[PDB]
């Protein structure tokens, strides 16, 4: 049994977040990363420490290079799965859309945009145009804008994935999330987790499909608190008691599935914030 909310109210009354956040950073388990380290792979690596394990790393299905920046994410209790990934490279947005389909997702959710205070934070991987579709030449795949529908704090795309060898067609639903802040975190936890039940009403995050693609920039920041969030209010309305919900060891679990999930103590007590408004707007 655990009490989130006093424990929250505490940590923010004494100045606690950096010390618990450092807790969190050194309890963490590290696993071998050989594979993205290979020097034919660094040039499919955004950031050289932010690297996919090889328990989890997500395996593209090609003999040449199987290498993506990429890795699964499987909540047992939660009876979730969710593939983390950084933004798209100039050169791995035919990969990202490969593992895609391979992986039969339905949905992408996208954290950051496109630029931010005047830095590329990832490839523009989709078409902006119905008219203007995408061809990913190198594997096989094409890309076509059917729908977006803007709204205040996201928009949702509908995009028809062609495999170009077999012309089967998919469609994918794409939820970018695009108004997370310059500077630190939303100062309040409601349009995040608007998207969050957004993205859940959507089929994204169902199990009659492959897991959902998050990412931000990274991958591991932005995209590690909407899926901590999201583990955390399933397992308070699967168990007994909600209480008993402890959301730094569900962090440090997510973990053991990619390295660095939460990295500021302002992303650590945004994802407290909104744990505890969802549960209570959901219960």
């Amino acid at each position: 049994h655990h009490e989130m909310e006093k424990e929250f109210e505490q940590i923010d009354k004494s100045g606690s977040w950096a010390a618990i956040y450092q807790d969190i950073r050194h309890e963490a388990s590290d696993f071998p990363c050989r594979v993205a380290k290979l020097p034919k792979n660094k040039n499919r690596n955004r950031y050289r420490d932010v690297s996919p394990f090889d328990h989890s790393r997500i395996k593209l299905h090609q003999e040449d290079n199987d290498y993506i920046n990429a890795s699964l994410i499987k909540m047992e209790e939660a009876q979730r799965s969710y593939i983390l990934t950084q933004g798209p490279l100039p050169n791995t947005c035919g990969h990202f859309w490969e593992m895609v389909w391979e992986q039969k997702s339905r949905g992408v959710v996208m954290l950051n945009r496109v630029m931010e205070k005047g830095s590329l934070k990832c490839a523009q991987y989709w078409p902006q145009k119905e008219e203007k579709e995408m061809i990913f030449e190198d594997t096989n795949l094409k890309l076509t804008l059917i729908s977006e529908d803007i709204k205040s704090y996201y928009t949702v795309r509908q995009l028809e994935l062609e495999n170009l060898t077999t012309q089967e067609t998919r469609e994918i639903l794409h939820f970018h999330y695009t108004t997370w802040p310059d500077f630190g975190v939303p100062e309040s936890p409601a349009s995040f987790l608007n998207f969050l039940f957004k993205v859940r009403e959507s089929g994204s995050l169902s199990p009659e499909h492959g897991p959902v693609v998050v990412h931000c920039s990274a991958g591991i920041g932005r995209s590690g608190t909407f899926c901590l969030a999201d583990t955390c209010l399933l397992l308070m309305d699967k168990r007994k008691d909600p209480s008993s919900v402890d959301i730094k060891k569900v962090l440090l679990e997510m973990r053991k599935f990619r390295m660095g999930l939460i990295q500021t103590a302002d992303q650590l007590r945004f994802s407290y914030l909104a744990v505890i408004e969802g549960a209570k707007f959901i219960m």
